[PDB]
C-alpha cells in the first residue's frame, strides 16, 4: 500500500484534551468515529479518564452510578491477593484472567472538528456520557454510519451488566435520540451498513465468547435498526496470519462496484493490531469475495508502536473522497493519527493476494 | 403447595429410545419443549448420544460436520493432562473450565406424544437433526411457542463458532421453515412470549458472558420475531439463593391477570437445578412485579436426583388448563417427568414472598 500519513501525526493526544471529572487525567483522546457534518469532518473521540491516587498502594475503578448519576470511585489495593492488575486497563480476579471486575479508566465520547481534515478543534462540552445502568463504566468507540439525513452512532456501553452496544440517533448532533442496545452482551465492533440492501438492512459485529468461539466478525439484518436477527458468522481468525488472535470490524462497510469493502481490524496473539480488508457481495453482504493476506496499514510510525501490550493502529472510521480514502485511527490507544490511501489499491491488493 | 408428580414418572427414559447412529448409546431423552397439536401433547425431546469406546482409557466427543454431511469422532485420552473430563456434559481444556473443547453427546431434537398427557409415543424419525455449521454440536433444549396457528420452535444451536439460539417455524410439524440465529452467541432459554404486547413482540434470552455479567435473564422486543433488538437486564442471580450461579427462563410465560407468570429455572454454583417463579408488569414486561424466595419444584424424587447429570429439574414447556399447569420437565438431564400444579397456588406463593 501506498499510505501517506499526515504530516501532523498524531492529530490528537491527550495533552490536548482537558480532563471533566477533578482529580482525574486524561489518558486516551482514540479510537475516534468519524462523520461530515455540514462542511466539517468530526471524531467523536473516545476520552479515557483515570483517577489520580494519592496513596500509591490503592488502585481506583471509576464507577458511575446510575441512581445518584455521580461517579463513586471504589478502591482495590495493589496487595489484595483476589486481584490481578497487571492489565494496568483493569482490576481481574485471579480466577477469572479471561475478564474483568472494573475497569481502571471511565470513557465518554466528545467531539473534534475540521474544515480541513488534519486540524482539529474540540467541541466545548462531552457528546456522550454514561447515562444509564448499561454504561458504568463507560461508553467507548463510537461509530457513525449516515444514511440520508440521520446519523447512527452506535457505542460499546460497558457496566455489571455486560459489554453491550447501543444506538443513539441524530440528524444535528445537538438533538439525540437513544435507541437501546441493539446488540447484547458480549458484543462490541458494531458497524452499520451505510445503506438498506435489498429491503434489509446491515451491520457487522462481533460477539465476544465465553464457552467455545473465538472473537470473529459476523453480521446481521435489520428491518429498521433497532432489531436485529438472522445472525451470521462472517470473517474468521486464521492461525499464523496478522489476525491469528482476533478481528472486528473497523470502519463503515464502503460501497465499492466490486462489493461492500470491509476495513477491518486484526491482531496476532502477541496484540499487535493491523488494518486488513475484505469484499463481500454487493447484494448479499453475508458472502465473503476476497480478503487480504497481508495489512493494508500497520504500526511502523515512532506514534503507532508502543502501546501497552504491542504496537496498535485502530480505525474506526474513513470519509470517501472519489477515489481518496481520508482513514482516521487510534494510535498505541492514547492518540488520534490520519491517512490517505486509495480504495483502487486496496481492491487491486484484494484481487493479488486471493 | 400441590405439586402432583405422575405415576408414572420418569415417562421417558433412554431405555425407551433407539440409538440413530451406529456405536452410539441414547445417554438422555430430556428437556423437552410442549405444544398441543391436533388434539395430542407433543414433547419436542432433546435426545443425547455418546459415542462408545470399549477402551475405557478413552473417551470419544462427535462432532456432525457441516460440510461433508457426516459424523467425525474426535478422541482422547483421560489421562491428557491438558484436559479436563470432571464435567461429564464436556471436555474441556485445563486453561478453560469456563468453557469447552468438545461435548460428550450429540443433540438432536424427537417428537413424542399423548393422548392422555401422561403415556407417550415417539414418532419414528428425528425432527431437527443439525443441518447447518451453526449446529455441529448439536441442537438442544427446543422451546415452544404457538402464536395463531404458527408454532416456534427454537433451540441451542451448538458449533465450534458458539452457543447461538435458533428458530424454525411450522403450522403442522411437517413442513419447517427455517428462520436463522434469531439470538447471536453466546445464548440459550430463549422464550417467546406467546402474544404481542402493545405492539411488539417479546423473548426472555440469557447471555453467557465471557468478560463481566453474571449469567441472567435478559429480555428483548421484536416487531416480527425474526429481528429482536432493545436489550434488557430482567433478572439476576442472588448470592447465597436457590439461583446463586445461574439463572434462565424454562417455560413460555403465562398470560394471568396480575402480569406475566415465568416459571424459570435457578441453578447454584454447585449445578443443583430447581424451579422458581417471577412475575411481570402485563403492558410492559421488561417490569419485575415479584420473584419467589423458594422454589416451586426441586430435584427430590430418586429420577430428578439419580441420572447422567444429578440433581437436575428442568421444566422447558406446560400445558394450561384453566388453573391447573401440566408441566413436563427434564430430570438429571436423563428423562422427562410431568407434574401438575395450579397457577393460583404458585400466584399466592409469589404474593407472600
Ligand atoms: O470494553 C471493555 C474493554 O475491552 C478491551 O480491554 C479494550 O477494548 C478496552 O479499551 C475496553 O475498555
Ligand atoms: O449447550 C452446550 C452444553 O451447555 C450446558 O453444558 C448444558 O446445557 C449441556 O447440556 C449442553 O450440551
Amino acid at each position: 500500500m501506498n499510505i501517506y500519513r499526515y504530516e501532523e501525526n498524531p492529530l490528537i493526544t491527550p495533552l490536548d484534551v482537558k480532563p471533566i471529572h477533578e482529580g482525574f487525567e486524561v489518558i486516551g483522546a482514540f479510537n475516534g468515529g468519524v462523520a461530515e457534518y455540514n462542511g466539517e469532518v468530526l471524531l467523536l473521540l473516545r476520552v479515557a479518564e483515570k483517577p489520580v491516587s494519592e496513596d500509591p498502594e490503592i488502585v481506583l475503578a471509576p464507577v458511575y452510578n446510575a441512581k445518584n448519576k455521580e461517579l463513586e470511585l471504589q478502591s482495590f489495593r495493589l496487595d489484595d491477593e483476589n486481584y490481578d492488575f497487571e492489565d494496568p486497563r483493569m482490576i481481574r480476579s485471579k480466577a477469572k484472567l479471561e475478564g474483568f471486575s472494573y475497569l481502571t479508566s471511565l470513557s465518554y465520547i466528545r467531539i473534534a472538528r475540521s474544515k480541513d481534515g488534519h486540524h482539529f478543534t474540540l467541541d466545548e462540552k462531552p457528546f456522550l456520557y454514561p447515562f444509564n445502568e448499561y454504561q458504568t463504566f463507560g461508553i467507548e468507540d463510537a461509530r457513525v454510519t449516515q444514511i440520508g439525513d440521520t446519523y447512527h452512532v452506535n457505542f460499546s456501553a460497558v457496566s455489571e451488566f455486560g459489554v453491550a452496544d447501543a444506538l443513539v440517533t441524530t440528524k444535528d448532533f445537538e438533538n439525540l435520540e437513544y435507541q437501546g442496545n441493539i446488540f447484547a452482551p458480549e458484543n462490541k465492533d458494531v458497524l452499520i451498513f451505510p445503506e438498506k440492501i435489498n429491503g434489509k438492512y446491515y451491520a457487522l459485529h462481533r460477539p465476544s465468547l465465553k464457552s467455545i468461539g473465538n472473537l470473529d466478525i459476523w453480521i446481521a439484518s435489520s428491518p429498521d435498526l433497532r432489531s436485529f436477527g438472522d445472525h451470521r458468522h462472517l470473517l474468521g481468525i486464521r492461525p499464523g496470519e496478522y489476525d491469528s488472535g482476533r478481528v472486528g470490524g473497523g470502519c463503515v462497510p464502503i460501497k465499492t462496484e466490486e462489493g461492500w469493502l470491509i476495513l477491518y481490524h486484526g491482531a496476532t496473539e502477541e496484540n499487535r493490531y493491523v488494518m486488513g480488508a475484505a469484499l463481500l457481495d454487493l447484494n448479499d453482504p453475508t458472502i465473503v469475495l476476497k480478503r487480504t493476506k497481508t495489512p493494508i496499514l500497520e504500526p511502523v510510525a515512532d506514534y503507532e508502536k508502543n502501546g501497552f501490550f504491542g504496537d496498535v493502529v485502530f480505525a474506526c472510521g474513513a470519509i470517501q473522497e472519489g477515489d481518496t480514502l481520508h482513514m482516521y485511527y487510534g494510535v498505541a490507544d492514547t492518540s488520534m493519527a490520519g491517512c490517505d490511501m486509495k480504495i483502487s489499491e486496496i481492491l487491486h491488493q484484494l484481487e493479488v493476494e486471493a
